[PDB]
């Protein structure tokens, strides 16, 4: 790729240290390319967040455009803005995804969560866990959110301190061999216990066993997302190591509050930068209005109890090829290759000219000058329609370049559509109808190995239905409404890309989804082989 | 915030910094200098890394002064130093040629010493096992000195001979422990045999309330860094015997023999010879400076020498070591010599003063060489010229001292090599007529080295010291080699500075004024650098 060059300045040596940490990589030179090390925009945000703790400033854009430490060190400035380090309290306007959430009027709205389980061979100290979670919920203000009704309207309120920060539970499983089902059953019960009006939105359970402890964490989706989880794992590891060393628990400086973010986004929603996007989104709505997804059984209003999860794994070799080597061929980003595979799959499996997919993005785009949310806990996730052309699948090189072209044309990684749909004043929405209702969701959460696998703890092998993706069966009420016909969710855990196809048995036969998922696997492997051959 | 280690390298470095510096919990963003670290402690970090078979250059720690940064420059050790017995000839290094060149009366009585104390008492059998392993392991301690046709020859004995002289004193039934240790250690200091005998004296003084362990070593085979390695290996050996483990000391770094040999080559290489114009420039300026003396007196002897001491209390000492260097990005010698300059400016009519500065001498001049854990006399001495005219404002004088120090090539190690080892055909017209009148010798910090789980610095160290101030180290018949000898160290969390002078050359009141001036100026420098 390029020869090892050691750092030669304070700034370079700090960037090398940050990059080694964020990526899972032991020795990085200052001419090593961020993307060739497997970097993506989430890892770029993580570098920016860590830099902030040295009072050094960088935007996500700087890193991905100048993708080596030697180049990017020029753009590194001193932070001149200090974010609010105090207690955040009071009203927080509903952000776009929060308006979508409440708009769906889900049955058991209080049971719509993300979760994970951590494992520590040496066991966890319950007094330390409680000390660290205290500091975490004090520091990450949005976790203290509650949801009230004024006049049938939802009001989001950020509590101050002094109240219930989390519910803590301890289970002694040290004298029974059914640890695995005991964690599955107890975590399912805890998932059902979220009080949106009052109680905390964070559930913490220690399971003590003969051979190590597990720490379950469940958080209502309203106050968290995938980046937020990586920050929480970081502050859990830091705080735990600080307590073990007899040091005060002390977490990095706060970035901007979810409250301030949401407030600025209310303003952004009616400013020129976003409204410039309307002609793109109108063109998209015009070109997608008729597209429709075929099903095996015509059924209305499916529930999560009807949903089944079909998983595809790429082995470590093909995963590392995808993350590190594949993008170099056509200068793509990983979403270009994953969506190229998705197109080839729908072209094979269906007779449609075109498919509209609901794409998720991290949604921490630099849309607001002097906003920094690189280390802020909250639900920032964006969702936006993408039209995949299915007609022109050959040759493979043209279909990749075409997918890349489609993705490059989208304004500001699609964050604008949901702002237009849920916040922008009606009079500023041009002729947008917002009638595009994708029936296929694609959600690549990104990489978690460096966040979850630390010196103190790791991803529990008994995570079971407690996951960060929409596939974990414990995260949602069985009575919750299905919000997409095909939910395709993926992440990198244990060195492998794991893609789950979630579907209603009441809408599709298993066979139909085995064919779609086998087609996706075959074409993604062909893209990786093509790009690396 | 405390930032914990993340990798193995970061973890070995936390552990090493905590032991070297004597700080309990160190984070990976803690600044080496802010924790009170200087270049001696950087050398001790490198020596300890070497014991883990990890390689670091001192300058990498000093330019990247946090554990997270310095870990990026830690590499696997490629080269393994000689672990076997060292034997045979060893060329005289520069300070050793200076020493023999002085032709001191009673040259066998020119020592460094220290006394350790252990409340539980010392097991004399464990002491003798540990010292056996120490003198087997630290080869230079077995050196001997002979004339071969009126020329001094230095030989590193192998094993099997006398490693050290051991003595034991039962003082458990008398109140006069303090005077008995002073009188007995003074006798033992007189007993070094340069031709054959060990150059290590070990005395156990047993008392009703704990024991004292006296160590004396002829200066020819030891220095300040060497003493710290000896304290470390004594603590390690003694802890192993207590746990009933084999006594086992870390890996050897390069022998004094090898080092002296490489030095003979470095002395006629271009890098060194390049410094000659710098050194002949310093010699030129030095010719003009004569230190005033209350009495013009010839051939003074150590028996005329009197010690006048000042101490900075712990709070001031801690500010100097940890918070003062930030102000103008200085090193500790900058602030100590700025104070010396202001002291001499106030005390004398001179426009400039020439001081002989001492340094540890373990500079990275020889790329093969690793002496980070080697026992020997490495000390460098070099002239430094202090401006006594441009003394205000204080901020300008600190910056001016720093700039003066920054123009010195390779921490002054070159001057003595040019003076004593470089072939006369390569020496330029260097006169070496620049006599030591004022010596400044800051030995550095010893609390983390001497204060251990097993033992500590004895309150009855008395005239047995690592500095030249200790009255027992030198024969009363030894010639004074410097009119004003200013020796400093950190002990008991305090900077202790001694002004040693011949009572034949100065009134006590004269040295009272200089030492009080020094104290006032250093206190003023510390308040200035930390008040702002």
């Amino acid at each position: 790729q390029a020869a090892y060059h050691p750092p030669r300045t304070e700034t370079e040596s700090i960037l090398v240290s940050i990059w080694q940490n964020v990526l899972g990589i032991e020795k990085i030179g200052i001419r090593d390319n961020f993307y060739s090390l497997g970097g993506d925009s989430i890892q770029a945000i993580q570098v920016v967040a860590r830099l902030h703790s040295y009072q050094l400033k960088l935007e996500t854009k700087d890193l991905l455009n100048y993708p080596t430490i030697e180049q990017v060190a020029l753009f590194v400035k001193s932070t001149t803005r200090k974010s609010d380090q105090g207690i955040i309290a009071g009203n927080v306007p509903l952000t776009p995804i929060q308006k979508w959430f409440f708009g769906k009027n889900f049955t058991n709205t209080g049971h719509w969560n993300q979760s994970s389980v951590l494992y520590r061979p040496e066991g966890f100290d319950p007094k330390v866990i409680q000390s660290v979670m205290d500091k975490i919920i004090e520091h990450h203000d949005a976790l203290r959110m509650v949801y009230q009704h004024e006049n049938g309207n939802v009001v989001q309120h950020n509590r101050g301190l002094g109240g219930q920060l989390y519910d803590f539970f301890s289970y002694n499983l040290t004298a029974q061999p059914d640890v695995q089902q005991a964690i599955e059953a107890e975590t399912q019960r805890l998932h059902s216990s979220m009080n949106l009006q009052e109680g905390p939105l964070v559930k913490v359970a220690l399971f003590q066993t003969l051979h190590g402890d597990h720490l379950f964490l469940a958080i209502h989706h309203l106050v968290v997302d995938g980046i937020s989880w990586r920050i929480l794992f970081e502050d859990l590891a830091t705080g735990y190591a600080q307590a073990l060393a007899g040091q005060a628990i002390s977490l990095p400086e706060k970035t901007d509050s979810f409250q301030s973010w949401s407030q600025w986004l209310q303003e952004y929603a009616n400013e020129a930068d976003l409204l410039s996007e309307i002609p793109y989104w109108e063109s998209l709505e015009s070109q997608a209005k008729n597209v429709s997804l075929p099903k095996d059984y015509e059924v209305t209003d499916c529930k999560q109890k009807s949903v089944r999860n079909m998983r595809i794994r790429l082995h470590p070799e093909e995963t590392e090829q995808l993350l590190k080597h594949a993008n170099q061929a056509y200068q793509t980003e990983i979403n270009d290759l994953l969506l190229a595979a998705l197109g080839l799959a729908f072209a094979e499996w269906s007779k449609l000219a075109q498919i509209v997919i609901h794409l998720a993005g991290h949604g921490r785009e630099d849309i607001i000058e002097q906003a920094n949310v690189a280390r802020t806990v909250g639900w920032f996730t964006s969702q936006y329609p993408v039209l995949l052309d299915l007609k022109q699948t050959a040759p493979l090189s043209d279909y990749i370049k075409l997918t890349k072209e489609n993705m490059r044309k989208i304004p500001r990684k699609g964050i604008g559509y949901d702002i237009l749909k849920h916040v922008t004043l009606p009079e500023n929405r041009g002729s947008l109808s917002f009638r595009v209702q994708p029936e296929v969701t694609f959600n690549y959460l990104g990489q978690f190995d460096a966040d979850m696998r630390t010196e103190l703890f790791t991803r529990s092998p008994y995570s079971g239905g407690n996951t960060l993706g929409a596939d974990g069966k414990n995260n949602l009420s069985p009575e919750s409404e299905v919000y997409t016909a095909l939910n395709i969710t993926g992440l990198i855990e244990g060195g492998e890309l794991v893609l789950t196809f979630s579907y209603s048995s009441e809408q599709y036969r298993e066979e139909s989804i085995q064919q779609l998922s086998q087609s996706y696997q075959k074409h993604l492997l062909a893209i990786i082989a093509h790009c690396t051959e």
